[PDB]
């Protein structure tokens, strides 16, 4: 599988399509690993990584995504693409280290997800919960990523010094961690303060780290920024998963929260409207103020919000 991927070229008609934020990968399934390769070449160059090791990696990574309805291989590619799109529109912002790691981080950010939130894991005493007390799944995702690097001929970062090596793993570590929604609220709130007092400074490493955190979350949630038909269907995949976690609580005899209860299909529209207002819109709003080129995300997020309102009011 890994040998045939090196001989892949992206069809010319997509070269320009990919660059857009609202580009949907849904119909290009057997090309997804190629599209990732493509994204790394444009974003770094062919000289950056060793092609042989890079292909083994993407296939291993692919292998360890599970057949869950939403936290799967399609979602990893979708998220990676959004990060690509961000980086290409902010070419001057990031160091060579950041560009590389961040794409890797996005690809691996939900490795070996089982379909369960941190709550369900910390509630019913899962082994992972015993190991990882905070950011449970997120620390595991990083475990998985490190273990895949350490396989034979999978270490894509071979050609870097000790110093450069542990820098990029720290970037990847904190990035993947920042994908937990619990930390987004703090992070985002700290960044609004620093922008409106004008104390934000990207020379400051801890300020850079906060921004990258927000970029992760913006990328993670980017399915709310696609065109309406795609966003609509991606929602069905999210709730299928929410509802399966809820049916694991019903099996014991417990009513889950309304979000995870399939008896309340009828409230999904309102659930979305709530989620856009409290989470999605402030995310892209704050991202845009720090990185104006990412305005198209905010625009798209707004358009879908309207659409859910029309649904709510019966149109
Ligand atoms: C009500 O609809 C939705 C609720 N959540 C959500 C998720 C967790 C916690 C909470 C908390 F805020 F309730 F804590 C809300 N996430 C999404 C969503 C849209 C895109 N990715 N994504 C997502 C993000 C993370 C996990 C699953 C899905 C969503 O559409
Ligand atoms: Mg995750
Ligand atoms: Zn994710």
């Amino acid at each position: 599988e890994w040998q045939g991927l090196m001989q892949f070229t992206l069809p010319v008609r997509l070269c320009k399509e990919i660059e857009l934020f609202h580009f949907d990968i849904g119909p290009f399934e057997n090309m997804w690993p190629g599209i990732f390769v493509y994204m790394v070449h444009r974003s770094c160059g062919t000289s950056c990584f060793e092609l042989e090791k890079l292909c083994r990696f993407i296939m291993s990574v692919k292998k360890n995504y599970r057949r869950v309805p939403y936290h799967n291989w399609k979602h990893a590619v979708t998220v990676a693409h959004c990060m690509y799109a961000i980086l290409q529109n902010n070419h001057t912002l990031f160091t060579d280290l950041e560009r590389k790691g961040l794409l890797i981080a996005c690809l691996c950010h939900d490795l070996d997800h089982r379909g369960f939130s941190n709550s369900y894991l910390q509630k019913f005493d899962h082994p992972l919960a015993a190991l990882y007390s905070t950011s449970t799944m997120e620390q595991h995702h990083f475990s998985q990523t490190v273990s895949i690097l350490q396989l034979e001929g999978h270490n894509i970062f071979s050609t870097l010094s000790s110093s450069e090596y542990e820098q990029v793993l720290e970037i990847i570590r904190k990035a993947i961690i920042a994908t937990d929604l619990a930390l987004y609220f703090g992070n985002r709130k700290q960044l609004e303060e620093m922008y409106q007092t004008g104390s934000l400074n990207l020379n400051n490493q801890s300020h850079r780290d906060r921004v990258i955190g927000l970029m992760m979350t913006a990328c993670d949630l980017c399915s709310v920024t696609k065109l309406w038909p795609v966003t609509k269907l991606t929602a069905n995949d999210i709730y299928a998963e929410f509802w399966a976690e809820g049916d694991e609580m019903k099996k014991l005899g417990i009513q889950p929260i309304p979000m995870m209860d399939r008896d309340k299909k009828d409230e999904v529209p309102q659930g979305q409207l709530g989620f856009y207002n409290a989470v999605a819109i402030p995310c892209y709003t704050t991202l845009t103020q720090i990185l104006p080129p990412t305005e198209p995300l905010l625009k798209a997020c707004r358009d879908n919000l309207s659409q859910w309102e029309k649904v709510i009011r019966g149109e």
